């Protein structure tokens, strides 16, 4: 399976910033959602899962064909929570009608990174949208329950390596677990893109507890969590040296995780050699908007 970027139809760096633009508007505007964490961080679990559903083998899944749209891939459970990122991305995307659906998810993300104050990620366009019989069977995205051994494996289907697993897993920074979601509770609550997630690890006396949904969970007093995939990274000697790293080093963890989520939400795709750069977006306080 080959997927080549096709760039929408005479679109340029312009196009794509107006969009970016509308996107990290409406981020600002809608600030209630999820008890006024806003949607950053639900639109950055939106490109991941989108782009995780990537099958390196047979070039299955993954960001390019915009399944997500479909009720197949809309309905996995493992998805549950991030209808809230599509209905928030829907009158972005009647705005801008041209865009391909795995381009606005893929961008969102991108947007909220960087709207709450994370690395800039390039990015690039060209995705096109896939027939529903292209959809990815449910089940192609990680379990939280399991051990540091799962979560390596379950990444090389990715094509991520160690540093890479490590740093994509500080987006869980932002954000919370939601029960009724995926079966865990609580968490920072923040909306600022931090090394913190490195940083709770290290620091907090974590406890391992039952939730109310008879699941194991990690929890500090000061009202962190952690999921067991998550707690891994400290219990796996190869993760906890690089858990170290990016919490000594905000800069350093910045520049990988936007390399990662860049190849992340770029695998299966191929881009012509002739394909525009990716683009940096500004962000609106850059653009003085
Ligand atoms: C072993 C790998 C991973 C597991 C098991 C996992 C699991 C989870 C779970 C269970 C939640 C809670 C969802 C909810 O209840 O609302 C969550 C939230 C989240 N995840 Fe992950 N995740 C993984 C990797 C990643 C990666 C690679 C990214 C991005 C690079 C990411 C981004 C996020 C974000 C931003 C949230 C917060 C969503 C919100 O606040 O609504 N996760 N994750
Ligand atoms: O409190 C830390 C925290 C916050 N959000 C998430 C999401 C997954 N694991 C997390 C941990």
């Amino acid at each position: 399976l080959v997927h080549v970027a096709s760039v929408e139809k005479g679109r340029s760096y312009e196009d794509f910033q107006k969009v970016y633009n509308a996107i990290a508007l409406k981020l600002r505007e809608d600030d209630e959602y999820d008890n006024y964490i806003g949607y950053g961080p639900v639109l950055v679990r939106l490109a991941w899962h989108i782009s995780g559903t990537w099958d390196k083998h047979d070039n299955t899944g993954g960001s390019y064909g915009g399944t997500y749209r479909f009720k197949k891939e809309f309905n996995d459970p493992s998805n549950a929570g991030l209808q809230n990122g599509f209905k928030f991305l829907e009158p972005i995307h009647k705005e801008f009608p041209w865009i391909s659906s795995g381009d606005l998810f893929s961008l969102g993300g991108v947007t909220a990174v960087q709207e709450m104050q994370g690395p800039k990620i390039p990015w690039r366009c060209g995705r096109v949208d896939t027939p529903e019989d292209t959809t990815p069977d449910n089940g192609r995205l990680p379990d939280a329950d399991k051990d540091a051994g799962y979560v390596r494996t379950f990444f090389q289907r990715l094509n991520m390596n160690d540093r890479e697993v490590v740093a994509l897993m500080g987006a869980h920074a932002l954000g919370k677990t939601h029960l009724k979601n995926s079966g865990y509770e609580g968490g920072g609550a923040n909306n600022v893109f931090t090394n913190e997630f490195y940083l709770n690890l290290l620091n907090e006396d974590w406890k391992l507890e039952k939730n109310d949904a008879n699941n194991e969970q990690w929890d500090s007093k000061s009202g962190y969590m952690m999921l067991p995939t998550d707690y891994s990274l400290i219990q796996d000697p190869k993760y906890l040296s690089i858990v170290k790293e990016y919490a000594n080093d905000q800069d350093k963890f910045f520049k990988d995780f936007s390399k990662a989520f860049e190849k992340l939400l770029e695998n299966g795709i191929t881009f012509p050699k002739d394909a525009p750069s990716p683009f940096i977006f500004k962000t609106l306080e850059e653009q003085g908007l």
